[PDB]
């Protein structure tokens, strides 16, 4: 996260932080005792063995709950940067109380609405190719940029149905290496989203692209 705070104890009850190797890797979000959901990209063809989740802290390396991978299914259209969720299960049931707890899940067909405010957290750099990581979960309030917006930004293609956009014009806040398979929320704090991809970190007019829980529900609420 670049121009990010500190998030508070619970305010996000259902984030995980996804470790790669014991080092920092991605985020996700806890939809269920057994099951995170991520980016596809976080995941995709790497030795599951590798990947440890931790639930209920706000640091990614100690506290809360953990477990490792029992397996992964990605979205069954991923492709590129399309439609790039997946589906993990938890070799270790985690179960809701004090500050864990489940994602309530974008409306199926909904689409976050230019200029509304939606928050980001994660565990990634702080800066562009910044190779620190902070120990504690940081969030980020930026706006929905629209689709042609974004379109406008990154060409016709490269923007489907299945990613929106979030930025500000003069760039500064952003999600970032580190944050991918992470919660973006809209202001009720509603998963939306998961971080997925852009040009850089926090550039003037390029928004962070996010995977859309409202466009990719049926899969989600297949496999959870
Ligand atoms: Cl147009
Ligand atoms: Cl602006
Ligand atoms: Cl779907």
């Amino acid at each position: 996260i670049v121009g990010g705070t500190s998030a508070s104890a619970g305010d996000f009850p259902f984030i995980v932080s996804i470790s790669r190797n014991g080092g920092p890797w991605c985020g996700g979000s806890l939809l269920n005792a057994n099951t995170v959901l991520t980016a596809a990209h976080c995941v995709s063809g790497y030795a599951q063995s590798g990947f440890q989740i931790r639930a209920g802290s706000l640091s990614r390396t100690s506290g809360g709950i953990t477990s490792s991978l029992s397996s992964v299914r990605v979205h069954p259209s991923y492709s590129g940067n399309n439609n790039d969720l997946a589906i993990l299960k938890l070799s270790t049931s985690i179960p809701s109380g004090g500050n864990i707890g489940y994602a309530r899940l974008a409306a199926s067909g909904s689409d976050p609405v230019a200029g509304s405010s939606a928050t980001v957290a994660g565990w990634g750099a702080t800066s562009e190719g910044g190779s620190s990581t902070p120990v504690n979960l940081l969030k980020v309030t930026v706006p929905i940029v629209s689709r042609a917006t974004c379109r406008a930004q990154y060409g016709t293609s490269a923007i489907t149905n299945q990613m929106f956009c979030a930025g500000v014009s003069s760039g500064g806040k952003d999600s970032c290496q580190g944050d991918s398979g992470g919660p973006i929320v809209d202001s009720s704090n509603t998963l939306i989203g998961a971080v997925s991809w852009g040009n850089g970190c926090a550039r003037p007019n390029y928004s962070g692209v996010y995977a859309s829980v409202g466009a990719l529900r049926s899969f989600i609420d297949t496999y959870a």
